[PDB]
């Protein structure tokens, strides 16, 4: 099934649907939770709050992320922040690329990238 409403309140269920569709991708595995202190190279020094697909969703549970620039910056924050402290590894920058591209395709279902 796909989500594609056209209202403010209905957007909560669509932005979250895009979350379930983005986290379900084969590249959201590095964004399905909050980084760590011993596993993360150093997100506490360059990426304080990247808002992966788990924290941004926790806020989207109500209305924290539902205003075009709010849902976009949140996801773009996951991809951007993740790539920022991630050199040309191999699947890290790729997945964020992929998933990000998958998000945009899902955004148009909500109408957030629209003008």
């Amino acid at each position: 099934m796909s989500k594609e409403p056209r209202d403010p309140d209905q957007l909560y269920s669509t932005l979250k649907s895009i979350l379930q569709q983005v986290k379900s991708h084969q590249s959201a595995w590095p964004f399905m939770e909050p980084v760590k202190r011993t596993e993360a190279p150093g997100y506490y020094e360059v990426i304080r709050f990247p808002m992966d697909l788990k924290t941004m969703s926790e806020r989207l549970k109500n209305r924290y992320y539902v205003s075009k620039k709010l849902f976009m910056a949140d996801l773009q924050r996951v991809f951007t922040n993740c790539k920022e402290y991630n050199p040309p590894e191999s699947e890290y920058y790729k997945c964020a690329n992929i998933l990000e591209k998958f998000f945009f395709s899902k955004i148009k279902e909500a109408g957030l990238i629209d003008k």
